[PDB]
């Protein structure tokens, strides 16, 4: 769907970006105001889960123990329990993505890059097939924006 498609984009945009610090130029398409606003969105508050949260974000990183491909295919295992977990919202939604982020930051520094594209489709396939329903009735990226109005 465009919402999966959509997901993607942003995700693996915030990602790289987080990782390498090079912004991408390449216009997002179709809902381009929107996703670009949702990349913005993420940037910001992001940023600021990073920051509130480096405690237990430096925590985890340290448990997940990344030394080669094989320990990000662990990760997912950890990723899709923890999300899967409890009640669904935008702030739970952004504290995985951002955690993304933070582990996509490793990858670079350990010079395991190559890992941050499959990291960012699994985060996406969690994030869009397991909360969907909540997704669609919460507006999507759209509702994402709104939500946050950075
Ligand atoms: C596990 C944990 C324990 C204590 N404090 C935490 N932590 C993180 C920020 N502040 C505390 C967390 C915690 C750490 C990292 C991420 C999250 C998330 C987002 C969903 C899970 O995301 C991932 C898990 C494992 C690997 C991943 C790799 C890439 C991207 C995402 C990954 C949550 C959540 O969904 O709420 N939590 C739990 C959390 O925030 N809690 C705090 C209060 N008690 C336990 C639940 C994560
Ligand atoms: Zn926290
Ligand atoms: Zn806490």
């Amino acid at each position: 769907s465009e919402l999966y498609r959509q997901s993607l984009e942003i995700i693996s945009r915030y990602l790289r970006e987080q990782a390498t610090g090079a912004k991408d130029t390449k216009p997002m398409g179709r809902s381009g105001a929107t996703s670009r606003k949702a990349l913005e969105t993420l940037r910001r508050v992001g940023d600021g889960v990073q920051r509130n949260h480096e405690t237990a974000f430096q925590g985890m990183l340290r448990k997940l123990d990344i030394k080669n491909e094989d320990d990000v295919k662990s990760l997912s295992r950890v990723m899709i329990h923890v999300f899967s977990d409890g009640v669904t919202n935008w702030g739970r939604i952004v504290t995985l993505i951002s955690f993304g982020a933070f582990v996509a930051k490793h990858l670079k520094t350990i010079n395991q890059e190559s890992c941050i594209e499959p990291l960012a489709e699994s985060i996406t396939d969690v994030l869009v097939r397991t909360k969907r329903d909540w997704l669609v009735k919460q507006r999507g990226w759209d509702g994402f924006v709104e939500f946050f109005h950075v």
